[PDB]
Parts: C-alpha cells; sequence; structure tokens
C-alpha cells in the first residue's frame, strides 16, 4: 500500500530469500561501531538484537534486512550470495579468502592490528614454536614471511587464555590497544598487519541490485570523512 | 604432603601452569547441566563466571581450577594437556577427533541427536547437495556412508539461519528437542548419531595425577545414577 521505505513496525516486514537487500554484520564490538555508520544512512535495527530471539532482523529501511553473524561466517554468507553485502574485519576476510565478493570500503571502524603476543617477560622457547590462533593461514603465511615454520593450534574462543595455561608459546590475535592483554599479564609483540572493518558485496548481487546499493554505499562513504 | 583440600576464597589461589588439576568445560547448556554433577564431587565455582572478568576460575577444591571454553576448544585444550580433563559434546569430540585423550564417561547430559534438516516442505535439489554445517567431517563421513559426495559449507555460528536465507540445500546440527527448528519453519530429517556430553582426560595427565582424578571420576560416575 504505502511502501514508505521507513519500516517502523518491528516483529514484522521480514520476507525470506529477500531479493531486496540482505546485510551480514559481525556481532559484538564490530556491530556496535557498524550501526553508527548505518544510522547515518537511515538504517537502524528496531530492538536490541542481543536481547532478541530473531535470527533475521527487519530494519528502519524496508528493502534492507540484517543478519547478526559470528564474524567468521559473514564472508561465508556473502561469498555464497545468501547475503548481498556484509561488514567483516580485514583479519577475517584475509584468513577466510575473497572469492565471489567486492571489497568496496575500509569503514575505518573496529580498527586494530593483527599482532603476535606472549606472557610478559617470556623467553622464546626452543623447538618449533607453538602458536595458538584463530587466524591459522595468516599466522602460517606470516612466519613463512620470516622463513620460519611453526606448530599452529586453531582456537575459536578466548585466544587470551591460551598462553597463561601454557597452551601456546605465543598467540596471534587482533589488538586495539592491548590493555586487556597487559591486564591478563600478556604483552603485544610483533605487528603482522593493520586491520579494520571492511564493506564487501557479493559480485552477482552488485551487478543485479545496483539501484538499491549505489545510494547506501554513497551515504556510508560520506559517513567516513577519512580525507 | 599437605592435608588442606577445601577453598572458599573466590578471586584467589588460581594462577598459572597448575600441576594440581585444570578442568575445561563447554560454556552453553552443557555447563548448566555439568556443574550439578561437579557439585556432587565437592567441585563448585565461588562466583558467577558469566558475570566475572576472570578467565581462570578457582573452585571449592584448592587442587582444581576451571576454564569455561567454547565447546569447540575443550578437546583442543585437553588434547594438548593445557587442560588435564574436560567435558565436551560427542558431536564436537567426533568432529575434532582428538588424539592424546581418554573418553571415560557418558554423562548423559546435554543429550541430543546429530541430524540433517531442511526448510519445511524442502525440495530434493539436483546435482551435488550444498550442506551448511559446523560438523564438516561428520557430515562428509555420513554422506560417505551413503556413498554420496556433497558440497560442504563450514559455519561457526547458527546453522539454523542458513536454509532460511537459502545458503544450504540442507543443514547438519545437533537436535535436543528441535523446537527452535520448527519455530522458524524448519524440520528435523534424519539421525547421524545420538550425542551427549562426555568426560575426557589427557592421557599423560591421567598417568601422572591419578591420585586427584580417580576420586572425582568415581563421584561423577555415581552422580549419573550409576547402577
Amino acid at each position: 500500500m504505502n511502501d514508505v521505505r521507513n519500516d517502523d513496525p518491528n516483529f514484522n516486514v521480514m520476507g525470506n530469500f529477500d531479493h531486496g537487500l540482505t546485510l551480514a554484520l559481525s556481532k559484538g564490538r564490530i556491530l556496535k561501531e557498524t550501526l553508527p555508520l548505518l544510522a547515518t544512512a537511515g538504517i537502524n535495527l528496531l530492538e536490541d538484537p542481543e536481547k532478541s530471539r530473531k535470527l533475521i532482523f527487519p530494519t528502519t529501511h524496508k528493502q534492507v534486512r540484517i543478519l547478526i553473524l559470528r564474524a567468521s561466517d559473514v564472508p561465508t554468507y556473502v561469498e555464497n550470495g545468501a547475503a548481498d553485502l556484509g561488514v567483516a574485519g580485514k583479519d577475517v576476510l584475509m584468513e577466510h579468502g575473497a572469492q565471489h565478493v567486492y571489497e568496496l570500503l575500509d569503514l575505518q571502524i573496529a580498527k586494530c592490528k593483527l599482532m603476535t603476543a606472549g606472557k610478559v617477560g617470556m623467553e622464546r622457547p626452543k623447538g618449533r614454536l607453538k602458536i595458538a590462533t584463530k587466524y591459522v593461514n595468516l599466522t602460517r603465511q606470516y612466519y613463512a614471511s620470516l622463513g620460519e615454520q611453526v606448530d599452529v593450534i586453531k582456537l575459536y574462543g578466548s585466544m587470551e587464555l591460551a598462553p597463561l595455561v601454557g597452551l601456546g608459546d605465543y598467540i596471534v590475535d587482533v589488538v586495539d590497544t592491548g590493555n586487556t592483554l597487559r591486564a591478563n599479564g600478556l604483552e603485544p609483540l610483533e605487528e603482522i598487519c593493520k586491520v579494520s572493518s571492511r564493506l564487501i558485496v557479493n559480485k552477482a548481487s552488485f551487478k543485479r541490485k545496483q539501484v538499491l546499493l549505489n545510494p547506501i554505499i554513497s551515504q556510508l562513504e560520506q559517513a567516513v570523512q577519512s580525507r
């Protein structure tokens, strides 16, 4: 009837296989820093997603639905065109791989550095180094950069915990300030590369839904005044 | 040879490389159902770990510290002897396929069935089926059992979401009641195996710290209404 792109009724206005627009967001501190930029494109959630039973959220904009995903899955969904576009840390994107996707924007949010780390005042142990990390490939590639080989240990949860209980000799995680690190008696060591949230678009979706995407991108671009 | 074993100091003792005992627990519905049985063995936390900034919890026993891990990491820690023993879903244990570990106890808690699932009135697709799943190997092995080969899509988070947004043809997840499934218009389909939380012990840890372990195991065994 009205088709006002202001969709205020929450608990409603959510069709499935949306051939409007499907946005995949990394839950947690990325989301917090993401929404401000979405805010300044007239795109906002309509309940606390943390306190919501929904898996698919409708938004203030009627042509846009949101997924709150584990960071690792965001590129997975967009790669496959489940999601038309998404917001993922460069760390995740680089580790996961960039396939059927365009990386359109450095959003300059959830900015941090992929770093090695150890127990404060630690002595490099002797054999193959044991490295606890979510970012296996990136760690494997980074020590390959230094012509070293390492034993990797894949972790999904707290990387902070590993070295305290003597799981890793070292860890590789993303580091904002490394205050949390110091507070748990750890130290950031070697910067592997800089990291920030990046906007990605399924290549197909990008060709197909150009009408919807252009304006949103434009507004997101402007929301970042990094000039 | 000291005699004190009890400890009510919370935010105390704990510390690093405990050559007492290190217990790795899964963080979800498992934990809730786990602690009662630990209670029975005189092993209990002394604060809400959910509301604690602490990473390593001390317990009622001075010889026992606790880690609350993502289910996926528990076998990782015990495999490596970071943790002396742990509690993980058979699903995770089978998928991870840990090495240096004894599976000593079916705790018959967080019981459920690893199942395939589809959209309500799903259409058998054509060609090689896309399966969204956390449990890649177990899915790969299970369709290998039926002599079919499938395209797997690894997920870390909610597998429930995939088919709604048309990611998978089907999904493989654990199904305790599968109410959540029916709620967003999905169906349980088949049964790949039955699943429950299991107690696991690093083989080395078992040899070395047998004096501490035997008592706990014994009491945990009995706490499952053993006959």
